[PDB]
RNA sequence: AUUAAGACAUUCGUGAGUGAUUUAUUUCCAUGAAGUGGCGU
């Protein structure tokens, strides 16, 4: 019976019937522009393995690819007016750790196991997830 | 039928023990039980 299905689609349902806003993950090149080999037979890379052509990130908008300010992969984006809305993971999750036992009253049982944490997510509220 | 299912942050636990509303302080200071005699030169 089934045949097809997409992957989960993050949807922001806001108000009307208006439209769904798909959210995707920030590619991990957002506003860095990767400049590969000027090809001059120098300065290779080796990826534990075979050649790679030493790739220069910048950030386009000059300086190099600082790590201390890379924050692409804690954002999720969405389409825009021909740019790009960037909406941070902690805004679409809410995350909460749930302390969980067993009361045990009895007469005999054997407390040794009656503690756990439990973490649970929370979607915010004008946010589904759909697929296909 | 899906890295699922199942599980009270619960059991025990006196806001209790010690502790003078006590110490210091004159109901005291001033003050006359006193004044006058009267009647017929």
């Amino acid at each position: 019976v089934i045949k097809q299905i997409s992957p989960l689609m993050l949807i922001e349902c806001k108000d009307d019937t208006s439209s769904r806003s798909i959210y995707f993950p920030l590619p991990l090149d957002d506003g860095y522009k990767v400049s590969f080999n000027e090809t001059s037979n120098e300065d290779k890379v080796f990826y534990n393995g075979i050649e790679c052509p030493i790739p220069n990130v910048y950030p386009a908008s000059r300086k190099f690819f600082d790590h201390k300010t890379y924050n692409n992969y804690l954002f999720w984006c969405t389409q825009g007016n021909n740019q790009i809305k960037k909406l941070l993971s902690d805004e679409i999750w809410i995350s909460k750790m749930q302390i969980g036992i067993t009361k045990h009253v009895e007469e005999g049982e054997d407390n040794d196991k009656s503690f756990y944490k439990q973490e649970f997510l929370q979607l915010k509220k004008s946010f589904i997830y759909a697929f296909y």
